[PDB]
RNA sequence: AUUGAAAGUUUUUUUUUUUUUUUUUUUUUUUUUUUUUUUUUUUUUUUU
């Protein structure tokens, strides 16, 4: 991902607090993060992906977008939360790959827009993936 | 002092020419630099 409008900002958590005792300063630490509002170009590509696999990838992306999943170092402190404002989806090739694929409504090839309407557009893919009997592994 | 002898088996001729150890063969397949840490305590906006 290539930053576009990136802005760097530091923060220090040198604070050791009361430490449930008497000492209020024992150690020191500071971190450098990327400030909010930065923009990164995100691109990923897939080969011979069936409809259910694409829907599952879209489900992963939606979980990331909603905030249920976070990316970064200090996730417990609420450091990594990213959202999509403009994402294009281009499909080239066949519509279904395997016999296990669900025939999805033809949404075309170029799917784009704001993040919310984007995920609203990929509803058929996620619905097909959820309503897909996954054969493998046989076990 | 042999019946009794005096003659190099020698000259001359390049084992040479033709022929690429060559074609095909992606040092790649997988792994989130995360993880625990409160920028906290002390100080009367105040006198001849």
């Amino acid at each position: 991902s290539l930053p576009i409008s990136y802005s760097l900002n530091t923060r220090s958590m040198i604070a050791i607090s009361r430490t449930e005792g008497a000492v209020a300063r024992r150690a020191l630490v500071t971190v450098e993060y990327v400030d909010v509002g930065s923009k990164f170009s995100f691109k990923m590509m897939g080969y011979n992906l069936p409809n259910y696999a694409i829907g599952y990838l879209i489900t992963i992306m939606k979980n990331i977008h909603d905030g249920f999943t976070q990316v970064g170092g200090h996730k417990s402190r609420g450091f990594g939360f990213v959202k999509f404002g403009k994402v294009k989806f281009t499909d080239l090739g066949e519509k279904r790959i395997g016999d296990e694929d669900i025939q999805v409504k033809d949404v075309g090839d170029l799917v784009e827009g704001n993040g919310d309407e984007f995920f609203g557009r990929m509803k058929p893919f996620m619905e097909a993936f959820n309503n897909a009997k996954i054969p493998y592994p046989k076990k």
